[PDB]
């Protein structure tokens, strides 16, 4: 298990939620969405992480604050930037790097430095083998800075297939336990075609749960189709009670016996 | 729901297993593998098919016809040209057809005239959507035989992706469901590298039956380091009541309630 | 495990349901009833066998009789006399011995060597040691006739509790397994103040399958209002699917791993 | 839901354990028993309120450093109408012994205690005796300022013939009619008046019965347990028994008892 935030995570524990708005929307929206998250994710005993990307800026980000603040949860952000690390790892418990920088190795190196532990999404363009070699990157990063090594989460998001289409090998999450990272699930990215698909969003998390992994990413609002940004992929808010209790049902039975795919 | 056989079947039924080794080795091979299959499914309550592939056709044949009256057990194979389904369906309680077979459609024809059950394999070519086509043609000569119109499954087993490799997209479990005939899933072959996948079936067979599905199709042999087709991607026996006992808790959990991408 | 009916019994694996209308009413409501039951139960993956009482012997035989005919379904009587054994195990799969004849040793011995298994009843006035007693004793008269000994059940009903009284004392269910016999609890008698008390039906059964039972036996009717017999403590047919699907969740909570009272 | 320490109880709420060695033997006894069940809860989210009986002074005081040391909430049984000022001065719940049920002036003392109490059904009342026992606990609450909803009604069992008891688990049903939060014993409900491989039996069939809460006696070492070592469960198995009540637990509390339809 590696340690993030308050809790413990990894193969052999509990799945972690990553959830919330796509975008930093306003106050109360934001604030309503962390709270009834909380209370979804408390009676299920379901570690939880708020996320949302950010208005501008610093007022996503103090709206990000207050999240923290208020509700005393952990929260994650994408960052886009290397000049944007130093401000967004001052606020957030967790820093998330965009799919299509897994290769920008002084963008990786200056996330691996930045304190925070990183969520590193797989570009659409590697293979599950590659995932390795990234997260091995940080990490010397990390070392080089004197920060430990075991910071970084593999998130799988989906990999190209033919034009405008995305598949989720589930090969892939049993591969990336060699990173000895844990591996992270992003079930809202991995149904959207490139360039609504909400129907698959519970089809791939029961099936990634029940493959086996560390965490799961998923986009949520209350009214969807008034969403401002991604609407058409995320959970309704109403429905991710039913949706992570069936997904703790399938994490208990797959991690209560060790993985068949060991024992080969 | 769908009449297989002695039991009941379909989206809305406990799953089914279809299982034994790849091709008839020998009769005791197949009677000994079909008899110890056969006590680790009555244990858990699964309904079960034998299936091994035809030592000569004939050979493989009367073999199959002893499992039947020895073990009072029902069985499937995959017949391979038009010249064959009379003798085949003579013998078998449900065929399979080909994966790369399947635009045929006078073979298609033939298999629905039959007066068996066919399990008609999805080419590694085809896209999800296309399999009702194929279906509903086969329903037309069933119909025009004077024969129910359900009495067929669309059977997972791989698509193209790239060269020499296959991915299993949990999408398609989903979207064949609009065949209206209970979807199977082929965990075998689904891992298997066209042109020692082994690790990989027992993790796609927990994605497939937390996706949602009818029936799980599945290679084993008592030591697939000696078997005489396919050993690499064999379940060893004595590891199937393990895997079979995960299946059937997340096959329970995610039928206990309606699955949430109906609701989409 | 004991073999019972198409499937296997015990206290390690899933429980298996006994029930049906107290009495046949007519042939009607005997197979809608069973019908129902049956597909209820297909669903959760109960193993089911259908009971009713004898309208006259012959008459409730007869449509015992038609149960199995129509529907295939395995069907449980009890048997009142050593007259009356010769017919009743002609027809139906299971006898079962009323509580008050439990130490009626000529009448449990002539059932043991009927060439059916047995449900034997715990009287009231038994305390749970009794019954090994009486479990030895009818495996010593299935021995003598060249019968197989593992063809019986130990079934909990209550023990008198003061008058017009019956108590569900949980200890019986676990004492009642050094019988080697599986221990079946009678949900729906054990609840009757002797000499309405529906409300207490699921409470016990919740309480015993937490406990560990092999089975359940519980009577149901589509309105128990119309009732031609102990209408006033049947569960009604429309609310049987959700008792069952707790009670599932139950059974499998409290098997999966070992009972903590083997350690002591 | 009934506020409780720091958390909400009831029917409608994960129960919660009442736990700990019989008697206070020892302070490293008990602050490290206490400090093993704080840690096997914590991890499974089971609400833990630590207990052991008391001399009294030094029992008190052990009871206290609990508290102090590590932050759990205390309950002890309380015997006499002349122990309860110093009692509940120390610890954050009483309890009163089965056989005072009925012996008002004690009762009534202990609901204007200023804490909240468990009140154990004596094993000669019935079922739906509970209810005038708690409605007097109320009134007497009442009558001197302090609020009605801070009593639990507790199972420990029912005399069934002599020198045994049996645990009807209809009276967890029936109890509800309180308005009051039920809590099973499932230790004091296998004595017989060396029993111990009940206890786990009755607490599973008391957690799907549906209770708000549970009582459980445990040692690191029972068999050198200084009172009732025959009928403790070792701490060792406290984490498997507990994540197995946790989900019958969360399994009868998902959807409503069938039992209020009829
Ligand atoms: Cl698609
Ligand atoms: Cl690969
Ligand atoms: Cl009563
Ligand atoms: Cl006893």
């Amino acid at each position: 298990s590696m340690k993030l935030c308050d809790f413990e995570v990894g193969l052999d524990q509990p799945f972690f939620l990553i959830a919330g708005t796509c975008v930093v929307e306003s106050e109360q929206m934001t604030i309503d969405t962390a709270g009834r998250l909380k209370e979804i994710c408390e009676k299920l005993n379901v570690p939880f992480i708020y996320k949302s990307s950010y208005l501008g800026m610093d007022e996503g980000l103090r709206i990000l604050s207050e999240v923290k603040r208020q509700l005393g949860l952990p929260v994650l952000t994408d960052v886009h930037s290397i000049d944007e690390i130093e401000q967004v790892a001052s606020v957030v418990d967790v820093l998330q790097t965009p799919a299509f920088l897994c290769r920008q190795t002084d963008f990786i190196h200056a996330c691996a430095r930045s304190g925070k532990p990183v969520n590193i999404k797989k570009g659409q363009f590697l293979a599950p083998h590659d995932m390795k070699n990234v997260i091995d990157k940080a990490r010397d990063a990390a070392r080089e800075a004197g920060l430990s090594e075991d910071r970084f989460m593999a998130c799988e998001r989906g990999v190209s297939f033919g034009y405008n289409n995305l598949v989720s090998d589930m090969r892939s999450l049993a591969i990336m336990r060699e990173t000895n990272a844990p591996v992270v699930f992003d079930a809202t990215h991995s149904v959207q075609l490139p360039g609504g698909q909400r129907e698959f969003v519970p089809v791939l998390a029961r099936a990634a749960v029940a493959t086996g992994v560390a965490g799961l990413f998923m986009e949520t609002h209350p009214n969807p189709a008034e969403a401002k940004s991604d609407g058409p992929n995320a959970v309704p808010l109403n429905r991710m009670g039913a949706l992570l209790e069936t997904l703790v049902t399938l994490d208990q039975a797959v991690k209560r016996n060790p993985f068949l795919e060991n024992d080969f």
